[PDB]
RNA sequence: CAGGUCUCU
RNA sequence: AGAGACCU
């Protein structure tokens, strides 16, 4: 992606669009009981911490476009992406707009805790004033998507959340691009059944992980990818990305039978136009990370991605022996032959696409399942049941989260859900985590799920 | 102060 | 109907 102009908002007519400034995040009563580096991220250009320009690390994501047309590989890349999911059965006729306002078995409701977006957002206007649960109603919605229109511009905001300490001497938090409600609207309806099959199959047909549950997926998954494992980072992914990859997306929607209007669509997140404190830019290229689809592009995105590079790296290569699950720009994959991924990454350098060693190693090494991760979690087998895997967050990344809360009335629900993550790690790991936040008042206040309960309960989901 | 998935009372 | 965990 590339940002094409900047204009200031009385030259476009646009409405400003200010964030909160200060962190939610506060220390928590385990602050000191365990280590860790991260901090609430950089959220104002007159940070203390702060050791660069804050906006000019902010748009330094969009590093630039290569390709605007897709060549042959990514041409084959996608039939051969787009043929594997016929399979699928995917409805590309038009989902309703009650369904696609208010949701489906597989697909949940738009969201009414969370803002409407331009230009409601400034004008005092709630998506609870548009919509209702218990009516179902359609009708002000529709009112509305005729006054204001589609394509609206996204309003730029700073994510509230912790960030490793270079990443906020750097000045590099993220950037979250809120929708217009108008455009979701009308993308989950041009889309919704896709989303619907997607979120109901994940796996190696799908190529994607959206809706995978890891507690039951891990063991799956060195089933679905037999032989070599192979697997690497993006830095910047979705700003990363070059127009062909849309260009790419839109040859496999209409292979598996979108109209054209369906398909039209795409050029509309190709091209978009955002909304940042008072000024207005264009970006071309890139993800906007906050439409509707976010994760589900992406991850298709990424199948042709993978396809291409082999094809173009190497020789013989059989694309119908490539077994890989996405999700965004995270990717486990394997081939019946080893795949160095040094290679592949210097044709992605062509591609614009900037790929590195899996989970920040200095160098492309093996992947294997003893070190391979996926959503941050490693494989780790049962040691009764080596045909059933754990899913292994780090100790570390648990570590991290207990440091700070947004709100310590829900103190209680924040520790259950780490243990929840904590006791795949093993009986010796857990009861040294459970002791340590039992070293603290509070933590003598806690209910705290036992050990081998927890570890029956997940027995028993198989 | 966005789009989503997963889990829990 | 609430809440938290994790991906962008
Ligand atoms: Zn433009």
């Amino acid at each position: 992606g590339e940002i094409q102009w900047v204009k200031p908002n009385k030259e476009t007519g646009r409405l400003n669009i200010n964030g909160p400034t200060r962190t939610k995040l506060e220390p928590s009563v385990f602050h000191d009981v365990f280590e860790g580096n991260k901090e609430p991220a950089v959220l104002h250009s007159k940070d203390p911490r702060l050791e660069v320009d804050f906006e000019q690390a902010l748009f330094s994501k969009y590093v630039g476009n290569t390709l605007y047309e897709p060549d042959e590989y990514i041409k084959e890349a996608a039939l051969h992406y787009a043929n594997q999911l016929k399979q699928l059965d995917i409805d590309t006729s038009q989902m309703s707009m009650e369904e696609a306002c208010y949701g489906t078995e597989n697909l949940e409701a738009i969201d009414l805790h969370t803002s409407a977006g331009y230009p409601y957002s400034a004008l005092g206007i709630k998506k609870r004033d548009i919509l209702d649960s218990t009516t179902r109603d359609v009708s002000k919605m529709k009112f509305y998507m005729d006054k204001y229109g589609l394509d609206l511009p996204y309003s730029t905001y700073v994510k509230d959340e912790l960030r490793s300490i270079d990443k906020i001497k750097k000045g590099k938090s993220r950037l979250i691009e809120a929708s217009s409600l108008n455009d979701s609207v009308y993308l989950r309806m041009t889309f919704g059944h896709l989303y619907e099959t997607f979120h109901a199959n994940p796996g190696t047909v799908t190529g994607s992980a959206v809706g995978c549950n890891p507690d039951t997926f891990w063991s799956k998954l060195p089933i679905l990818l037999p032989g070599s494992l192979f697997a690497f980072d993006y830095s910047g992914y979705d700003a990363s990305l070059s127009p062909v990859w849309f260009r790419a997306l839109e040859l496999v929607l209409r292979e598996i039978g979108y109209s054209e209007e369906a398909v039209s669509l795409v050029e509309g997140i190709n091209h978009t136009h955002h909304v940042y404190r008072n000024k207005t830019y264009c970006v071309l290229g890139g993800m906007p990370s906050g439409c509707s689809g976010t994760s589900i592009f992406n991850s298709m995105i990424n199948n042709i991605i993978i396809r291409a590079l082999l094809i173009k790296t190497f020789k013989g290569i059989d694309l119908d022996e490539l077994n890989m699950v996405a999700y965004g720009d995270d990717v486990l994959a394997s081939y019946p032959f080893p795949i160095d991924c040094l290679e592949l990454a210097r044709t992605g350098k062509e591609y614009g696409l900037t790929m590195t060693p899996a989970d920040k190693s200095p160098c492309f090494n093996e992947v294997n399942w003893d070190n391979a991760t996926f959503l941050k979690r490693g494989f780790l087998p049962d040691e009764q049941f080596p045909f059933l895997i754990h899913p292994t967050m780090p100790m570390k990344e648990i570590h991290e989260s207990i440091r700070w809360t947004k709100d310590a009335r829900n103190t209680q629900d924040h520790v259950r859900s780490l243990c929840l993550l904590a006791w795949h790690n093993g009986k010796q790991e857990y009861e040294k985590f459970v002791s340590a936040i039992r070293s603290v008042p509070v933590g003598k206040a806690l209910a705290i799920p036992n050990y081998e309960n927890l570890r029956r309960n997940w027995l028993e989901l198989f």
